[PDB]
DNA sequence: ATCTGTACATGTACAGAT
DNA sequence: ATCTGTACATGTACAGAT
DNA sequence: ATCTGTACATGTACAGAT
DNA sequence: ATCTGTACATGTACAGAT
């Protein structure tokens, strides 16, 4: 039933190989250009993030997210309108981009560089997608076997302690524990040029922390290892991502929703239900169902807090209209009470 | 439990911890500073705190501290000393030339210089009453005897640090896969390994750093013994077993061949056999201690206790401990066990 | 002026003291 | 239950070195 | 500063066993 | 049907060499 859906969603080994060798060629070349030139971004390092590198990509290997992170010292941070997630950054290579380090100016140069290197690539069919305003990504479209998108995300790396707004976030104490949380919070934090001073605004990223959690998700150390037993936590994430993707293809009414909403929700569930035995593979139906119910509670209450930044409600009225949330509840309730017809279509 | 009251006696006092640590840290820091002067041969050596006090299983007074002075030693090839598994020769104006004899890094020559340096710095200390203990042959330690309120021993252990992959003899060791898991084991084995001085050119592997990690990360659940987790009694069992041996050892010289490392090794095997946190519930302290005793007894009677890291090395081989010694220790453990542990009442 | 090995600054788990 | 000393990891300031 | 080599985790594929 | 064992594939950390 749901096993058969996961069978459909499973990536093929062949497709993984072909997509990765092409993706890696392009990425490596872009990364070399950023450094083996006296560009402003000399020093950037690659950080592979998001679903393909977390092993929760579904359907096909057609979307890759790579952070190019740049270490930069000092960095005074000023919280933007108590959003929790948005900041202005303050004071060398980066002179060209300011009082205040302008996200847009810096992203613009990053983008320009990337576009130029892409023009110089003759051995692969690869263009740069038209820019989405306010978006932190430079997005590459590759062809050949298949359509493949690659999001190149510029990121500031700071080694200071995480901003105050995150103090009460990452509530993993009863699940992964205090030692894990203390150590995760000793890692650097990241700032991505998302923008709401809207053009100078940056947004926090915890993509690195999320990756660690996806690959270290059990209360037992052996969860999902070769001498442990297999959770169905990841499988539930896949099923929920797929239900939203399918609904999103059909209804433009759901444009404001994205996979990060589902990722966030399941982090909350994984915290609510820390035991590995509450995610037994034999209870895949119940587990999926309790996740659906939780997401619906989030929709009904108009409340889904950033897992890392609790004051930031991703389902605030300001970000998603009530109407949209009620529409999505209708559609989830329906699939749920009719055996998920939408899992059968293409 | 009678055993809760024993642990109450064994519990270290914060006051005593403070006083001992203030002095120990002063001495160690000064010894460590001196090691990085006048281009001594040990310049670069770094401090690694290890053993029971740093693992929080020191019992009944904070009077013995173990600190490794470890020195990164890059290009080195190892030759196993007669298939022992644990003993090696080390080979390559390098600083350590002064201890070489035909490509072979002499343990005793290097330890001798280390020792000499330490003795000199100790003479220069006027703050505190501290002498250097007479050398025990084949011991890797330079041992300091301090007296502030009371007697405190500090073992300064010279150590070579290699960053290569661990020696072959350890491949099947550290069998933590069903307990702490494969990711933990892979990562542990990416840490360096250590060589300490044990004929006179022979060195011995140390895993004191790995043992410390395991003692402080000992559960199958990540929250074992944490503030939002459940308490286990693994460390309490280790303390009771250490205490039974200590008490027996101070009364009977027949037990000179036994040491606390035997009980640490045994309990690592038990922790592997019984991985679940629920098999070390605080409420089941008696059973848990008792099963540990029974296992140790089987080790004694069958003359088999393998090094946790080096499986082919039997710490209870006939060549290391006479049968008579092992039978003597079994009778004494059997006795304590069947008569209410009277030795826990002593002194 | 700039650079750096050493020591301090900050944060918290662990476990003893209350 | 809460408070508190030691150990330990990482970040950052700086007298002395360059 | 940059690159390879090694080791093993996380995957997918499929036969034979259950 | 599911599980177990082997084979084949990629990603990732870090040592040692350059
Ligand atoms: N690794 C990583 N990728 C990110 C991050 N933020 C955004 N991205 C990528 O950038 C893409 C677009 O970012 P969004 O935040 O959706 O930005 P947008 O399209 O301007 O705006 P929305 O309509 O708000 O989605 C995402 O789909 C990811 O590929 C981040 O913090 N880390
Ligand atoms: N941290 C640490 N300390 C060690 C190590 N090996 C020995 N020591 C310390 O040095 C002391 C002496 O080591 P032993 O192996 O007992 O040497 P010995 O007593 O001469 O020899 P035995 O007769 O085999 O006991 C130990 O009790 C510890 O205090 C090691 O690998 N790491
Ligand atoms: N609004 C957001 N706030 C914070 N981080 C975000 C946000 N959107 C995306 N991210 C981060 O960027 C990564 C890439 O986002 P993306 O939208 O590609 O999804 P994904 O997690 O890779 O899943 P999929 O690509 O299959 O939909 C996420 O995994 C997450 O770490
Ligand atoms: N024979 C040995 N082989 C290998 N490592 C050993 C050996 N003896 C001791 N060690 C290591 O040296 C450390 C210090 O040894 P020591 O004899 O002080 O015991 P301990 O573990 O500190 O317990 P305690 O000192 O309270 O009896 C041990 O923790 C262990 O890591
Ligand atoms: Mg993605
Ligand atoms: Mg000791
Ligand atoms: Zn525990």
């Amino acid at each position: 039933k749901l096993k058969k859906v996961l069978d459909k969603l499973r990536l093929k080994r062949k497709d993984i190989s072909e997509a990765a060798e092409t993706v890696n060629k392009v990425v490596e070349r872009l990364l070399r250009r950023m450094q083996k030139r006296e560009s402003e971004f000399k020093g950037v390092e690659q950080l592979n993030t998001g679903s393909y590198y977390e092993h929760v990509k579904i359907s096909a290997p057609n979307e890759f997210d790579v952070m190019f992170k740049l270490e930069v010292p000092r960095i005074e941070l000023q919280e933007y309108y108590e959003t929790g997630a948005f900041y202005l950054v303050k004071f060398n290579p980066l002179s060209h981009f300011l009082g205040v380090l302008s996200a847009t100016k810096m992203l613009s140069k990053f983008r320009k560089i990337i576009k130029e290197e892409v023009k110089e690539i003759k051995d692969i069919d690869v263009s740069v997608e038209k820019e989405k305003p306010g978006s932190p990504a430079v997005t590459l479209l590759i062809r050949n076997p298949e359509e493949i998108s690659v999001n190149i995300i510029l990121a500031l790396e700071s080694k200071g302690s995480w901003p105050i707004s995150t103090k009460e976030g990452l509530p993993i104490q009863g699940w992964l524990g205090t030692k894990v949380r203390t150590n995760l919070r000793r890692e650097p934090f990241y700032l991505v040029p998302k923008n709401a001073f809207q053009g100078e605004t940056w947004r926090l990223s915890f993509s690195h922390t999320e990756k660690y959690i996806l690959n270290n998700h059990g209360i037992e150390k052996t969860c999902c290892e070769s001498s442990g037993a297999k959770c169905c936590r990841k499988e539930c994430l896949k099923l929920m991502k797929y239900l939203l993707e399918q609904l999103k293809k059909e209804f433009q009414e759901l444009d404001a929703f994205c996979s990060y909403h589902v990722k966030t929700a399941i982090f909350h569930m994984w915290t609510q239900d820390p035991q590995d035995s509450q995610w037994d593979p034999r209870n895949l139906s119940s587990c999926f169902d309790k996740l659906l119910a939780f997401f619906l509670e989030c929709l009904r209450t108009e409340k889904l807090d950033h897992y890392f930044i609790p004051k930031f409600n991703l389902f605030s009225q300001e970000l998603i209209d009530r109407k949209s949330k009620e529409f999505l509840s209708k559609k989830i309730e329906y699939e749920r009470n009719n055996g998920f017809p939408i899992f059968d279509k293409l």
